[PDB]
């Protein structure tokens, strides 16, 4: 997260740190969202290589024990089936985690709030991209969970020439481009959390930013849209 301030240590329990095996130890790679004590919600691209992947909750600082952490195996991986690795833009970028335990809830261990089916968020609507990823763009990733105020950016706007124009698909959630703030590498998979109705719902995934790096005017972050996918989250829950 670029121009994030630290998290505090239980603003967002449903956040989790998928990692993967690298040696003798772990690296972090994506974020993620715990929707199920047994499943967690990510981006499809975070799991695209044949890596041995992690899923710690009750996460704070990556380097430091912070007493609260609970390390799970990922036993499953169902990718949406119409994701495309190299077409990014096409969308899709999801995918869901059964983890090999399931994990225990707790003031840092939550389930997290699912938007309905459907919802779409009014323009400049009050959200936080919260994750572990680099603190600037091509910089590198941060040791405790960051949080950054990214206002949502309706698609009307965000996909005009001006912003993301074509790039940008319905299916997609736009937050930020005020060239400050903004997710970067390592936030992917994780959540987006707006607020509505007085309640955070996670209403994105972290997806993509643009080529020209993280915090770039007018290239709002890109989220996989949450409530565009309720269905085929249930669907996948209730059969595996
Ligand atoms: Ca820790």
């Amino acid at each position: 997260v670029v121009g994030g301030t630290e998290a505090q240590r239980n603003s967002w329990p449903s956040q989790i740190s998928l990692q993967y095996r690298s040696g003798s130890s772990w690296a972090h790679t994506c974020g993620g969202t715990l929707i199920r004590q047994n499943w967690v919600m990510t981006a499809a691209h975070c799991v695209d290589r044949e890596l041995t992947f992690r899923v710690v909750v009750g996460e704070h600082n990556l380097n430091q024990n912070n007493g609260t952490e609970q390390y799970v195996g990922v036993q499953k991986i169902v990718v949406h089936p119409y994701w495309n690795t190299d077409d990014v833009a096409a969308g899709y970028d999801i995918a869901l985690l059964r983890l090999a335990q399931s994990v225990t809830l707790n003031s840092y261990v939550q389930l997290g709030v699912l938007p309905r089916a459907g919802t779409i968020l009014r323009n400049n609507s009050p959200c936080y991209i919260t994750g572990w990823g680099l603190t600037r763009t091509n910089g590198q990733l941060a040791q405790t969970l960051q949080q950054a105020y990214l206002p949502t950016v309706d698609y009307a706007i965000c996909s005009s020439s001006s912003y993301w124009g074509s790039t940008v698909k319905n299916s997609m959630v736009c937050a930020g481009g005020d060239g400050v703030r903004s997710g970067c590498q390592g936030d992917s998979g994780g959540p987006l959390h707006c607020l509505v109705n007085g309640q955070y719902a996670v209403h994105g995934v972290t997806s993509f930013v643009s080529r020209l790096g993280c915090n770039v005017t007018r290239k709002p972050t890109v989220f996989t849209r949450v409530s565009a996918y309720i269905s085929w989250i249930n669907n996948v829950i209730a059969s595996n």
